């Protein structure tokens, strides 16, 4: 047993010792979140990419013996949240809006949207500013609105509840921002119904409407809800712990600005060394699952630590040394099996995008701020800075 939480801001800041130090142990191992729940961390590449696929352990809740709570049960009835058939049937409604090539299609939006940041930021008469506040966060939300349909002025709140599911100001505040998001997003699909929208919320709507065996409007609910949340904090800390790891390794700043078709694979190195994945969503086993002679009793919830897997030097030599031209192949930043990130293209394509911005523009650009004074979040499922200053 150990209490994550006990351990403060030095674990949230530098989680990676703890992981290491429990694969040293064993496999699996029973741990209590900062919020205060109790699980089992799945440590180690190998058996970290084979849980994440395997079938035994289930991502429906009906398989969990610790229910879902009012607020939670309205949007768990979504394709991360479920297992075949139901997991095929859902993602079958949105697959062809998220390949690579339906996305390019996005470039000019885009690029669009990241120059006007990029020159906002730069009119800083002080050389100084936020690049969470000034990029990170803007383009996530921006991309994803006009895509979906959420109105502009309606993506402040996301920020507000998306804080919330990562630090609450109270055990209570997750819970109440899932109420409150749940209770705009109903209310948005209402006023989309009839209207001949043509953004994916009004299409996934009239879906909806055409055969409810097809998606029902608790999917409908669900998958709004997962198409806005499950991309959020993830592309935003994506790009902020990218910049950070580029800016706190110089010399592989320097290897990206003077060679730019090093662009897609830094993006690989970044979700491997820092992505935003901390541990993969909650697993629960059908069944008792001996590993390496710890046995997870079923019903139990399951954390596999991405973070650990990609810090396992067997897996990867010098885990620790942040390098650009790396075989990063393997990597588990965006998932393993049935369940592999479905906005995927699109996050490469927002953060390669952003960082190439960035080294270009950006003549003398630096950390504006001793690493000490950076704060993370610690929660053990996403890995994010609250602010990064830059010069
Ligand atoms: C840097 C950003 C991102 C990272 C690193 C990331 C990571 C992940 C991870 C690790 C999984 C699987 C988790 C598990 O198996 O427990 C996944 C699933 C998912 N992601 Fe992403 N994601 C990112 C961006 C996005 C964006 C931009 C969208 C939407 C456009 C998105 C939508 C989803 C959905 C719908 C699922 C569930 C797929 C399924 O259950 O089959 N993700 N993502
Ligand atoms: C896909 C990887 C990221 O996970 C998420 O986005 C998860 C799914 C999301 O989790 C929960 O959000 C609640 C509002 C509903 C709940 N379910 C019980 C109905 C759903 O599982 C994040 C909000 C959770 C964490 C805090 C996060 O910010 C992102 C984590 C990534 C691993």
């Amino acid at each position: 047993v150990l209490d994550l939480g006990a351990l403060g801001q030095d674990f949230a800041a530098d989680p990676y010792p703890t992981y290491a130090r429990l694969r040293a142990e064993g496999p699996a191992h029973r741990v209590r979140t900062p919020e205060g729940d109790e699980v089992w961390l799945v440590v180690g590449y190998d058996r970290a990419r084979a849980v994440l696929a395997d079938p035994r352990f289930s991502k429906d809740w009906r398989n969990s013996t610790t229910p879902l709570t009012e607020a939670e049960a309205a949007l768990n009835h979504n394709m991360l949240e479920s297992d075949p058939p139901r997991h095929t049937r859902l993602r079958k409604l949105v697959a062809r809006e998220f390949t690579m090539r339906r996305v390019e299609l996005l470039r000019p939006r885009v690029q669009e949207i990241v120059d006007g940041l990029v020159d906002a930021m730069l009119a800083a008469p002080d050389g100084r500013a936020d690049l969470m506040e000034s990029l990170a966060w803007p383009l996530p939300i921006t991309v994803i609105s006009e895509l979906l349909g959420v109105p502009e002025p309606d993506r402040a709140a996301f920020r507000v509840w998306t804080d919330a599911f990562v630090f609450p100001d109270d055990p209570a505040q997750a819970q109440t921002a899932m109420a409150e998001m749940s209770g705009y997003l109903s209310r948005l699909i209402d006023s989309k119904r009839g209207q001949d929208g043509e953004d994916l919320l009004s299409a996934l709507v009239r879906t909806s409407d055409e055969d409810g065996s097809r998606l029902t409007s608790e999917e409908l609910l669900g998958m709004a809800h997962i198409l806005l949340v499950a991309g959020h904090e993830t592309t935003v800390n994506l790009i902020a712990n990218g910049m950070y790891a580029l800016l706190s390794h110089p010399d592989q700043l320097a290897a990206l600005r003077a060679d730019m078709t090093l662009l897609d694979g830094a993006v690989e190195e970044m979700l491997r060394y820092e992505g935003p994945v901390e541990s993969a969503t909650y697993r629960f086993p059908v069944e008792p699952v001996d590993l390496d002679g710890t046995v997870i009793p079923a019903g139990d919830t399951v954390l596999v630590v991405l973070a650990d897997a990609h810090r396992t030097p067997e897996r990867f030599p010098d885990p620790h040394r942040f390098d650009i031209r790396r075989d990063t192949a393997g990597h588990l930043a965006f998932g393993h099996g049935i369940h592999f990130c479905i906005g995927a293209p699109l996050a490469r394509l927002e953060a390669r995008i952003a960082v190439r911005a960035l080294l270009e523009r950006c003549p003398d650009l630096a950390l504006d701020v001793s690493p000490g004074e950076l704060v993370w979040y610690p929660n053990p499922m996403i890995r994010g800075l609250k602010a990064l200053p830059i010069r």
